[PDB]
């Protein structure tokens, strides 16, 4: 498309929404392309990972770790206003995976403290992508400090099963998964500091022995359970988008499966199904569907289970409803 | 089904056997939909794992490192019986990847020494699955004491590869693999301990490294090798079911490949083909069907070789028959 | 077929190119099956990886970290006249992941400095494979010392997308990814041997660590950047294939996307597509083709960051052309 053609497209402005939950959209495509506009300031703050009270400079699009989840679809052009406060000390820039030239975006988009910048990019392929800041000569660090989310490009028809049949969700969750290596003292107790350069050095020593010390959801040892558990019910169809921009990660929904997973990301290879513990490479983005059948409460982890049960890599979803016991039941409750 | 419906269909007993064989079975479903029923003793044991006479406190479910391959056709219901005796220390349970709810029956089969639960499930997605202790609390140190195995829910009409053609193996293995993380001492050798709880702390800081000391097959260094070696003929169709429930693996038959592969362990997931080495993501179980053409002595691994000829995960196949020249020859040998 | 219809093939020797250039082919196979001849002499020799002087003995296949790529078709036979010179040290030999039977040609090719041998293998899966050094008792070390390769098995009638559409390249490049693992000396210098052997000790516990010390492309730290980037144009379609021997690894191209990906390396496996970041697990190559449509400075790296950035597998793509606006552009430079 020419210059003109694009400036003639209708444009819509999205409020974005914090992580796990995604900003209102619709599945199939309400119309012709059009220039969908976020805006996105960026935030340098503490944030505290553990129960030990345990901190990290956090360097947050949005002010979250993972950042927003951008909805967009297939030949629509996203156009992001990204924000670096005169309040920052860093020079910050993205990179999205779902573009294409100058470096996702990152050469085109370097904003040092009291700038902002506009970049506008068309989604040609659909998928869910990670996006990430990165800064030349200190990529993996922005990374690791949690500069990092996603987006989701939807075909224009909503997705579809290997077979073309539709596959409609009621509800959609964004877990950002996210690998911290916090440096610790001679007692083995994690150091804090007081600005995000004091940390760096001893930081990079830490991810130099490819061990986070830390492997968390939404920023934090169970940052999704109880007042942030997900909910669904029995019936309801979910798609769990996950993203891990820096390391490996096997998700799996104890008590279900993924009934199809996109474990690629890409929708355009058909998906895996009825999966057990799906695989995403560090630096991407997968999706599974799962259709809930039983109520009660799930563990939804990163299944090397030191990883989920030692470093924090567990969510919980409630789930409510009837129980089917054709599908399970406990024939003889535990007895002498 | 209603409860009625399930109470009047067959029941077939099961004797499992100890892997990597495979207790008898049919690989295509013989008659309607059956309960297929499995006892399971759990032993909390000693067990050693190398040639220098390594012990682990093994929590094992029959007894074995890994548990047995229990095999039923899609929508057979599994019905366990699992014992805890009053001789262990430990409260287990068991969560069935394959099956929906209750944290994959975790929920509903708790039982402490000198208690039993029957747990029922419907097998409803066809495919290898691995099944794990997970008590609450201590869900990761259960499982790389050993506590998993694995089931195989095949397709009633019995394997095909991608495009419909039937996959007919001739035999049939099961190799589970396990990750150890044994503490040592100050001059670097591994410790042993009285009772299983004296090494938990120990065992924990290892955990943490996410670097396993030991990474076996069948329970031990060389288990599967020698007179226990796994066998087959030149033209004779193998399956190989390999299960990690903790950390990922990537299987490789040295001089051979994986000619079918479902490498996520889902059948109704077509199979890669022509496979050097496939993957398997922790927490899962894979399969792999080659039929061979060359005899000799083969090695199986877990192609990262450090794990494989360093840390334990390495077996052999020897196979019988005759050599083929059109497929590899030595038109030289070594000489001057 | 008959002995007399494989001695009356014609026979062709092929003159190697280093990596990560390919030597000359043709996509579609040129007359009917042929006996291709390579030769390879290798040599243990001294490399420096880093900036820093560090040193590793290399032991490397025709002189080169990685080996070179060897292309032949699907039925082709592939043989090669392996030489191990008096002046080297250790044994060696060669096993094809490609080949079928005695450890992919290792049982066949073990070879004492002063020997040399020739091995043939009917080249009958189509992919891209591993192929390295395996001499019994040290397989680890010596693929871990640089010791490996791989080769590509065209289709006879060349690439093809799932749909069945021919997919041509313009360029092809082959990037050999290695895990290094240096010994250190209590105040963290990297420490030098007179002789290969001399290291063994020493590096064997750096490996068991599971934790490389370098993770590079073409041998060394920067290899494949600055004036050594690979180039193409806007509009030129590149293969790429990678290759990672030992250890798992997850390309991505910055500013561009894997538009098919043979990730499993295997052709009649169909490709994913519109790739972000693909996996390759150790012990196998992959093949990656992309269409450039923008010009620029692109990187090509192992999405784990820390890898890329800080332990050195970070290459470089310069690509010629014009710049396109719909594809992306900076609505609003970055400004105060
Ligand atoms: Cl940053
Ligand atoms: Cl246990
Ligand atoms: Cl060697
Ligand atoms: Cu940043
Ligand atoms: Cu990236
Ligand atoms: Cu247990
Ligand atoms: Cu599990
Ligand atoms: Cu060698
Ligand atoms: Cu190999």
């Amino acid at each position: 498309a020419t210059a003109a053609e694009i400036a003639a497209l209708p444009r819509q402005k999205v409020e974005l929404v914090d992580p796990p939950f995604v900003h209102a959209h619709s599945q199939v495509a309400e119309g012709g392309p059009k220039v969908v506009e976020f805006t996105m300031v960026i935030e340098e703050k503490k944030i505290v990972i553990d129960d030990a009270g345990t901190e990290v400079h956090a360097m947050a699009f949005n002010g979250t770790v993972p950042g927003p989840l951008m909805v967009v679809h297939q030949d629509d052009y996203l156009e992001l206003t990204l924000i670096n406060p005169e309040t920052n000390t860093l020079m910050h820039n993205i990179d999205f995976h779902a573009a294409t030239g100058a470096l996702g975006g990152g050469g085109l988009t370097e904003i040092n403290p009291g700038e902002k910048t506009i970049l506008r990019f068309k989604a040609t392929k659909p998928g869910v992508f990670v996006y990430h800041c990165a800064p030349p000569g200190m990529v993996p660090w922005a990374v690791v400090s949690g500069m990092n989310g996603a987006i989701m490009v939807l075909p224009r028809e909503g997705l579809h099963d290997g077979k073309g049949k539709a596959l409609t969700y009621d509800k959609i969750y964004y877990v950002g998964e996210q690998d911290f290596y916090v440096p610790r003292d001679e007692n083995g107790k994690y150091k804090k500091y007081e600005a995000p350069g004091d940390a760096y050095e001893d930081t990079v020593k830490v991810m130099r022995t490819l061990t986070p010390t830390h492997v968390v959801f939404n920023g934090a040892v169970g940052a999704l359970t109880g007042d942030k558990a997900m909910t669904a019910a029995v019936g309801e169809k979910v798609l769990i988008v996950h993203s891990q921009a820096n390391r490996d990660t096997r998700p799996h929904l104890i008590g279900g499966h993924g009934d199809y997973v996109w474990a690629t990301g890409k929708f355009n290879t058909p998906p895996d199904v009825d999966q057990e513990t799906w695989f995403i490479p560090g630096g991407a983005a997968g999706a599974a569907f799962y259709t809930f059948q039983q109520p009660g409460i799930y563990a939804y982890v990163n299944h090397n289970l030191i990883e989920a049960f030692e470093l924090g890599a567990a969510a919980h979803f409630k789930v409510t409803g009837e129980w089917n016991d054709d599908l399970m039941t406990s024939v003889l409750a535990p007895s002498g």
